[PDB]
């Protein structure tokens, strides 16, 4: 709804970047640090976001195995 298909590529980028820029930056809160993580995902290429937009949909066709019709 309010969920576009942007932020679950972006999340995968914040699942492996948020971490170490956590401990870089610890004097944020969580709250910041994703205001963070936001601006150095738009700051990549379109040819940068490629992978893990590639990832997002490799973790969408593993969850909807889950589902009535796989297989």
């Amino acid at each position: 709804g309010h969920v576009k298909r942007p932020m679950n590529a972006f999340m995968v980028w914040a699942r492996i970047h948020r971490p170490a820029l956590a401990k870089a930056n610890p004097a944020a809160n969580n709250a910041e640090i994703s205001v963070q993580l936001g601006l150095e995902w738009n700051k990549l290429s379109e040819e940068q976001k490629k992978p893990y937009y590639d990832e997002a949909q490799k973790i969408k066709e593993k969850h909807r195995e889950e589902f009535p019709g796989w297989v």
